[PDB]
């Protein structure tokens, strides 16, 4: 069933980078309609349209408790992607506001759910590419979901990585070394980014400890532009890593270091991450 553009009412702009708005779908014109999240393109080049339609088919083929829900598309191309609205916003903002009132056991609940959504995504041969707490959404106290599939690629049939020929804006401080050097993305590079997510969680989003702040201090704050990427590559090749966060249990920190292995084949799988984190949880 269809969404008519005429009945989509604007409420609030939520974020940009396309843009995401809060709308009410109100066919009845008496404001009783469902509140939804709407993504639309702000600069609608032919390349971007075709990227956006691929994003739409990716989100639509996904159905999992820990993946943001597709609801439909509104036509008039200038497509709008209609999705569920998650009112607690991104995990990053949520953790920031509610800091250490979220205990380690709760952090591990979210980490488990992140690994399950990621493992399900991999069974369809999708590489998220932008796994980070700002792209995880909170449905309620007991559930998060993976969002913004903006950067997601499908693996070729005959290959286990996808090579991005002309990169756009890239979250380098979450990127595996092979992604930095050769622009190669794989299930294993998602696992590397997951390690950085787990770091984010255990720092409680303290600004002076964010991945960009720490890596910049390690390479020196005088590095600029593409010299940053050059020094970050050398640093990672020589075992420079993010530190253990204040108060982080030793075993969760081991998992982070394991995901940050230079050797792609030695990084753990999301299936084994979810098993291990559920084991830590039960122990606690
Ligand atoms: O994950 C999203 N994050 C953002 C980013 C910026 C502004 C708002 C949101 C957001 C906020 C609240 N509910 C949402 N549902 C889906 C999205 C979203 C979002 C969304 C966008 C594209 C997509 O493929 C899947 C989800
Ligand atoms: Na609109």
């Amino acid at each position: 069933t269809q969404f008519e553009e005429r009945h989509l009412k604007f409420l609030q702009q939520l974020g940009k980078g396309g843009s995401v708005e809060m709308c009410r779908y109100d066919p009845l014109q008496d404001n009783t309609g469902e509140v939804v999240a709407v993504k639309k393109l702000q600069h609608s080049t032919e390349e971007h349209l075709r990227d956006f339609e691929r994003e739409i088919e990716i989100l639509k083929s996904l159905q999992h408790d820990n993946i943001v829900k597709y609801k439909g598309v509104c036509y008039s191309r200038n497509l709008k992607l209609i999705m569920e609205y998650l009112p607690y916003g991104s995990l990053r903002d949520y953790l920031q506001k509610h800091k250490e009132r979220i205990d380690h056991i709760k952090l591990l609940q979210y980490t488990s759910q992140i690994c399950k959504g990621m493992e399900y995504l991999g069974t369809k041969r999708y590489i998220h590419r932008d796994l980070a707490t700002r792209n995880i959404l909170v449905e309620n106290e007991n559930r998060v979901k993976i969002g913004d599939f903006g950067l997601t690629k499908v693996l070729p049939q005959d290959k286990e990585y996808y090579k991005v020929k002309e990169p756009g804006e890239s979250p380098i401080f979450w990127y595996a070394p092979e992604s930095l050097t050769e622009s190669k993305f794989s299930v294993a590079s998602d696992v590397w980014s997951f390690g950085v997510v787990l770091y984010e969680l255990f720092t409680y989003i303290e600004k002076s400890k964010s991945p960009p702040a720490e890596f910049m201090r390690m390479i020196g704050n005088d590095k600029q532009g593409q010299m940053i990427v050059f020094h970050l590559i050398e640093l990672l090749k020589n075992n420079g890593r993010l530190p253990r966060p204040d108060g982080c249990p030793d075993e969760i920190y081991m998992i982070m270091t394991e995901c940050w292995n230079n050797n792609v084949n030695q990084r753990p799988s999301f299936r084994d991450l979810a098993l291990r984190v559920d084991q830590i949880r039960d122990n606690m």
